[PDB]
């Protein structure tokens, strides 16, 4: 397995658990009602170690790039900025976010042709599936 394996653009078709994950976060409920409705796509792109990572609707549309191992300002959806680090490991894009004394992950993997996204924050999770669009 290898992060070129997850370029492209991906459309959400599943979503477990991410009310209750933007919940734990503290998301006010604009944003939380924006993320239970939103339907969005994630467009990867990667070049050696270089990554980007989009998220594209109609409620909203954020932008990261980032070297994978190198710590890097991420400013997040709900406005955090965090500092985050993104390394390709066993098989999985791991994105591990630090801020205010807090720390989330985000896991990103290729299972059966499909991208799986999955959250946690405190033991509260999420599982989030897209089929490619092409
Ligand atoms: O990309 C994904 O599938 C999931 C995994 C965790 C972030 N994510 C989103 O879809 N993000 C989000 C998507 C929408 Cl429509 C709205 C918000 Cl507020 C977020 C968001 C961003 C950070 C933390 C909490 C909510």
């Amino acid at each position: 397995a290898t992060v070129q394996q997850l370029e492209g653009r991906w459309r959400l078709v599943d979503s477990k658990g991410f009310d209750e994950y933007m919940k734990e976060l503290g998301v006010g409920i604009a944003l939380r009602k924006m993320g239970a409705m939103a339907k969005p796509d994630c467009i990867i792109t990667c070049d050696g170690k270089n990554l980007t990572i989009k998220t594209e609707s109609t409620l909203k549309t954020t932008q990261f790039s980032c070297t994978l191992g190198e710590k890097f300002e991420e400013t997040t959806a709900d406005g955090r900025k965090t500092q985050t680090v993104c390394n390709f490991t066993d098989g999985a894009l791991v994105q591990h976010q630090e801020w205010d004394g807090k720390e989330s992950t985000i896991t990103r993997k290729l299972k059966d042709g499909k991208l799986v996204v999955e959250c946690v924050m405190n033991n509260v999770t999420c599982t989030r599936i897209y089929e490619k669009v092409e």
